[PDB]
């Protein structure tokens, strides 16, 4: 199609730059400047809104394209093959076109607010400046093709079941774990501290399992889960804690997403994460909250998962 | 005997409830409500007094019964066999009967003071309520049989050697390590943070080695060590630190207990604990005190253990 | 030679004491009393000045003697063989004689200022007092022989290249990493907390690789690197941070030292250290500074090492 053909031209203009970027740099785990949790949450919210509006089949295709790309990484910089680079850009171009322009610009505007003005210059300083410029020009040409195919209105909200077994169980899980949820420091920078002894390539293989799971999940269930998070962000208090009702809706929605893929797909994610998560991490998190409430939340979770397991 | 026969009936009434309890829940490592170190210490003191008054042979028998019970654990809830459940209840019933009623009630009263009123309800909410009630009724019947065989007066204090080699060495160890003892935060909740990466079943196998060692130890030496701790609790200051003289008496008493079992029994405990203790734990403890005093205490300990080793 | 012959007599008088010292005691990692970072830095500075003035070939010989001595350690106290003890004392005696008396006394005076008056007594209390006294008398006799051979003037400063590839690269590394250097708490006691799960004998084998590397390094490059550190100490601010220019000079000097030994020698040090450094240590250090600046410093380092690698 058009976007696919345009992606090939984008590749001719940008692959040199892609080969120069040090993709294994740990700096990408950090905020693009000073961390501002609540301001960053507004940007995440715009992305969630956009994700919920995008075509589920195109999102699925874009996830598969990244899974394929991870398989061809090579060299010390961790760059994917030229064919995969084009495949990813085409798939993302299609996703962008499935959403109205204002949604895309909202993301750009909110991310700009939290990005330090010096970030682009520092990033360009690590590569060949001419190649970066050449890549950007390629991008400007590519976005015109995407724009021509872009829709003018957003698709409607997902269908949410009511009173299903998962929804009822999620209510019990939520009441039991809300005290624990309120104790977590949602505004801490600890979440961006790296995993001890794990390289970027090791982390990538674990993230790959999640990408694969997302590609397999029910598109509507995923869309509803994103919508539930957007609503939850609207009710947060000053410390970032959402309302008990919105928390319950988020848990029910996630339970339906889990039940939409086979058990083996979910276990692959768990096993991969268990391989990269130092045992001191769960302990460090546990030590910052009330130990009775953490155990109450955990017991409720192991009870809730039996209902999800039966539906799955 | 009577208690043995009554334990079998207690089992018919309570084993269903025992099978329902999730014994692997980590909540049991936590205080039954808000942690109140000094108030909890009063309850531990009542238990120590009771332990020192109990018949040493019956305490030994009850420890052996638990060691046997650990060997038959099965299922996801970690429940011991019906035969072992009865064996444990009978052995404990006999221990309770070897101590006067007021001592037993003192424990109950002091533990009630630190237990949150909502604890029993929360525990009952996780099992079949009817089965719990049935188990409690079984307990009320069982305690009447125990009461009929209960002594009316407490046995006398243990015999403590004087000026033996261990007692003299303990004096040197105590003088050398008291500065370190004073620096430890005895009122901290860090002691109840779980062992990183260790399941309840793994911890249980390590605790089993200690139970085995206790069953092998000299009953009089154990009794004297408990009495020494009761005295030490009497002289604590506002931060929970006992007097130097009481500390020395505790060290001498523990040294005698160690020398009452063969070296292999003590090494089995050490090796099992080494297997479940993350190397960051000793470091975390060390970092909270004066490093010179911790090394002075450690050097004194490695010197003291040579005297215990020779006596053993 | 004279010092060699005198070392043999020193050995007859001191080896008994050497066998009694518990060399595996972790107390030697701690300051000899209360930690006083800035006062201790003055003592290190005197040692640096002395090291830069000593004969490079004699320093190299003394390093080799320690490497040999590590190979003959035996027993629970970690004592080297009698032959190696003498070899070490002789080699050190020769180093001491290659430097003027005032430099040696300066070290003694500055170390005395930070050492608690009770340290010698505590150390003597752990060994046979008569043997310690006998060893000290042996030392007093030995130092007279060293004194007779001692030079009267210090050798001149090392020759430093200018505008070489390493020097230019060091400038870029220093500019990129200075913000990170300023954020580190140079006055913290964390640097003296032990390595989790690593015995003194395990640490010794890792330190052995560094001793071997130092013995292989270019004597002039080492001398220049020591001189660069002495200058750097002169420009520190109140928090212990040296000037940007002195920092750059230190980096260039160290880069030349690294390029003066083959790659395999440097990798042996890295592999040995990787074996004793818990993965939580780099994380703990990273969590105390700005994460963006740490990643910028790291990226700059991986770029700088390519220039060192080519020169090597
Ligand atoms: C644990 C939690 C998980 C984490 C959560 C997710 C993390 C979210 C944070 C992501 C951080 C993104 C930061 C990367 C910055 C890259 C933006 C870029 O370099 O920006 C470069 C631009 C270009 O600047 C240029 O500056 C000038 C130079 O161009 C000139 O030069 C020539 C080519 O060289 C051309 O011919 C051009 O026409 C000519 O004018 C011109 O004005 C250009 O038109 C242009 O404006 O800078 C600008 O716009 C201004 C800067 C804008 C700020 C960044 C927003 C834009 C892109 C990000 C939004 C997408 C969302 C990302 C996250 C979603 C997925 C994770
Ligand atoms: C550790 C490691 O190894 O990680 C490895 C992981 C991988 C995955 C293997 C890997 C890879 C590949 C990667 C990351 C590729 C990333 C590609 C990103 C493409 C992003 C695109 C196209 C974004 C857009 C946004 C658009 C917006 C367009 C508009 O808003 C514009 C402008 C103006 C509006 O008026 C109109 C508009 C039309 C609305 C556009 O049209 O397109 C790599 C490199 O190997 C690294
Ligand atoms: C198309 C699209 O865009 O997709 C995008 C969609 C998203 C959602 C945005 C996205 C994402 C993120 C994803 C998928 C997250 C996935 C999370 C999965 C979590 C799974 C968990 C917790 C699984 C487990 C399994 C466990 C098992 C525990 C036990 O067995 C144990 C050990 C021992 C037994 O004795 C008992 C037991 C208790 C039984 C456990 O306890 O937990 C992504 C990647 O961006 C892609
Ligand atoms: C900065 C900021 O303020 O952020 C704010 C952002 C928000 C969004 C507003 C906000 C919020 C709400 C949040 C985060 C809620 C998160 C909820 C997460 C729920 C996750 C769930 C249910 C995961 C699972 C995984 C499951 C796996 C089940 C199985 O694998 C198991 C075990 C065993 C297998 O044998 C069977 C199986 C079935 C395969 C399951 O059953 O369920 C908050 C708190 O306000 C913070
Ligand atoms: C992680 C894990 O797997 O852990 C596993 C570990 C094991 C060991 C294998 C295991 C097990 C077994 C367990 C815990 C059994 C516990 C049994 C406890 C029995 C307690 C008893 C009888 C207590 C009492 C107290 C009494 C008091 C009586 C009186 O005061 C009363 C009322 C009134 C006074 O007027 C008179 C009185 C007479 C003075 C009584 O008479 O009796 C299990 C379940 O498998 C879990
Ligand atoms: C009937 C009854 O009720 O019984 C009850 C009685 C109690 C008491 C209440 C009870 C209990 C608790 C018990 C038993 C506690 C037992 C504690 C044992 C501690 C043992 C220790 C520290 C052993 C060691 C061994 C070590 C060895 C170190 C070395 O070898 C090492 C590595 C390397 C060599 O080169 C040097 C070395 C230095 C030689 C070490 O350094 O330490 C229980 C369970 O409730 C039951
Ligand atoms: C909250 C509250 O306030 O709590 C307060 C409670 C108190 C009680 C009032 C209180 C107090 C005092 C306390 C805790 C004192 C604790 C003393 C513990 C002493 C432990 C000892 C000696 C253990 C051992 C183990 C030994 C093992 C020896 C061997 O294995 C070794 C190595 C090697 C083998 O080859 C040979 C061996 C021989 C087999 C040994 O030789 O000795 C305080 C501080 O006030 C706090
Ligand atoms: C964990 C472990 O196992 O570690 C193991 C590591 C090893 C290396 C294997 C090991 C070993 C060996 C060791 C440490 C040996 C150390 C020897 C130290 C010797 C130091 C010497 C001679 C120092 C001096 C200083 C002198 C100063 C002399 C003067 O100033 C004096 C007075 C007065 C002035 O007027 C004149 C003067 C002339 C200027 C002197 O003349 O001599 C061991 C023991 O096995 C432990
Ligand atoms: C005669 C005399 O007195 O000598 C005295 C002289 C001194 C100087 C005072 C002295 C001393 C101290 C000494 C020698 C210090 C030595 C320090 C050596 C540091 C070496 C380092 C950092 C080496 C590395 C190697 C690395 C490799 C990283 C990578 O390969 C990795 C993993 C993975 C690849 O994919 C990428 C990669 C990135 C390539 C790394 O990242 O770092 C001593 C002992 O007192 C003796
Ligand atoms: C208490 C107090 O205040 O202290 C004050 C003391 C001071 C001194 C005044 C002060 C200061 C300055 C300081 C500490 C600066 C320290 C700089 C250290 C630089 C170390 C460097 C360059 C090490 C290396 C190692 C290298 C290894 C390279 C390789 O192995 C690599 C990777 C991979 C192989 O394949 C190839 C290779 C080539 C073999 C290299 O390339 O470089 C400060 C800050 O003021 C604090
Ligand atoms: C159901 C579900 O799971 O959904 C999940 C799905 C996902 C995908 C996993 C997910 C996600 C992430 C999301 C949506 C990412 C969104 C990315 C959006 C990028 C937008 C970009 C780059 C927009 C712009 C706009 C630009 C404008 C540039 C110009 O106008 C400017 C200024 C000025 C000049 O005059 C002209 C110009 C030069 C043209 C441009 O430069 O770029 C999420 C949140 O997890 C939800
Ligand atoms: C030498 C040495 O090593 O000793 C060591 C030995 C050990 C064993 C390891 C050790 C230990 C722990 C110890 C001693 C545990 C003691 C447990 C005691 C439990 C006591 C209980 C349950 C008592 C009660 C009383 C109750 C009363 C109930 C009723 O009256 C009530 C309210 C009102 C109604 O009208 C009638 C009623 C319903 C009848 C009941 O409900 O329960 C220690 C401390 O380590 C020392
Ligand atoms: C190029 C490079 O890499 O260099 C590196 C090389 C090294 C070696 C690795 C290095 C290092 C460390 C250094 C230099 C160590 C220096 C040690 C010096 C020790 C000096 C001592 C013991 C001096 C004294 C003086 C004393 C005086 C005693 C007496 O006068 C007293 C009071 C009073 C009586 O009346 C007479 C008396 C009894 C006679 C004595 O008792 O002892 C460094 C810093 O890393 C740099």
């Amino acid at each position: 199609d058009e976007i696919g053909d345009a992606a090939k031209k984008l590749g001719d203009a940008s692959y040199a730059f892609a080969k120069e970027v040090d993709w294994n740099n740990g700096i990408f785990l950090q905020a693009p400047g000073k961390l501002q949790p609540l301001e960053a949450l507004k940007a995440i919210d715009k992305m969630i809104v956009m994700g919920a509006a995008a075509d589920p089949k195109l999102l699925k295709a874009a996830a598969e394209a990244h899974h394929k790309a991870i398989g061809s990484i090579s060299g010390p910089n961790g760059v994917t093959s030229r064919a995969d680079w084009d495949n990813v850009n085409a798939a993302l171009g299609r996703v962008i076109a499935s959403v109205p322009e204002n949604m895309v610009m909202d993301v750009y505007d909110s991310v700009s607010k939290i990005t330090d003005p010096k970030v682009p210059a520092y990033m360009k300083s690590l590569v060949n400046g001419a190649d970066a410029e050449k890549a950007y020009e390629g991008f400007l040409a590519f976005k015109d093709v995407v724009k021509k195919s872009q829709v003018t209105s957003a698709a409607g909200p997902a269908t949410v079941p009511s009173g299903d077994k998962i929804g009822v169980a999620a209510q019990q899980l939520s009441e039991a774990s809300y005290p624990f949820l309120k104790e977590i420091d949602w505004l801490s920078d600890v979440y961006m501290k790296p995993l001890p002894g794990v390289s970027a390539q090791q982390s990538l293989k674990a993230i790959d399992k999640m990408i694969v799971m997302g590609a397999q999940a029910d598109g509507n269930a995923l869309k509803a889960a994103a919508e539930a998070h957007h609503k939850a962000i609207g009710s947060i208090d000053a410390t970032g804690v959402t309302s008990a009702a919105d928390y319950a809706a988020v848990n029910a929605a996630l339970g339906r997403v889990i039940a939409s893929v086979p058990k083996s797909t979910v276990m692959d994610v768990y096993n991969a994460m268990a391989g990269v998560t130092d045992t001191s991490i769960p302990l460090n998190m546990f030590s910052k909250v009330n130990p009775l409430d953490a155990n109450a939340a955990a017991k409720a979770f192991y009870t809730f998962k039996d209902v999800v397991q039966a539906a799955q």
